[PDB]
């Protein structure tokens, strides 16, 4: 049907790169549509040993458009826009976004607890030697005491903007412990 040419013509894309991100979806789910099981058995497949299970829950929230739990491929091909075409700041946007699941839209050392957690549990690398133990918390320490600050108590984008801009190495340490993931 028309429905390639009509999707390229939404997104900012080449009919060939489009071509391209469609087949990707079909070879990646042939079956149609997408759902949140789904999301789950893809990053099972790129991250089988480890949990990833709530990490992958929270990935979902970050994609799809105020829409319910059915996804497609156009929501997927426009987000590849946000990581392909986006500078650090669309990227500060989606990963703020991702650290944020409930109601509200404002972020707290709490929940920022409960995140690092996930990712901890994910963590199945540990070979070769290692002193250090664990202490997520002493992370999330630093991180809410050199951004969170204002009578707020919630950080909000504004208070993480305003952290990761005038940062100095601070959120660029977290882009790129964030890159593996
Ligand atoms: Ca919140
Ligand atoms: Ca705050």
């Amino acid at each position: 049907p028309e429905g390639l040419d009509q999707l390229q013509a939404q997104t900012k894309f080449t009919k060939k790169e489009l071509q391209s991100l469609y087949r990707g979806f079909k070879n990646e789910c042939p079956t149609g549509l997408v759902d949140e099981d789904t999301f789950k058995l893809i990053y099972s497949q790129f991250f089988p040993q480890g949990d990833a299970t709530t990490y992958a829950h929270f990935l979902f929230n970050a994609f799809d458009a105020d829409g319910n739990g059915a996804i497609h491929f156009e929501d997927f091909v426009v987000g590849l826009s946000i990581l392909l075409r986006g500078t650090v700041h669309e990227k500060l946007k989606w990963a703020f976004n991702l650290y944020d699941i409930n109601k509200d839209g404002c972020i707290t050392k709490e929940e920022m607890l409960a995140i690092m957690k996930s990712i901890y549990d994910m963590m199945g690398r540990h070979t070769y030697p290692i002193l250090r133990e664990d202490a997520p918390l002493e992370h999330v320490e630093r991180f809410f005491q050199k951004m969170d600050r204002n009578q707020d108590g919630v950080v909000t984008i504004d208070e993480f903007l305003e952290t990761c801009q005038k940062d100095e190495n601070i959120m660029n340490s977290m882009q790129l412990f964030e890159n593996v993931i």
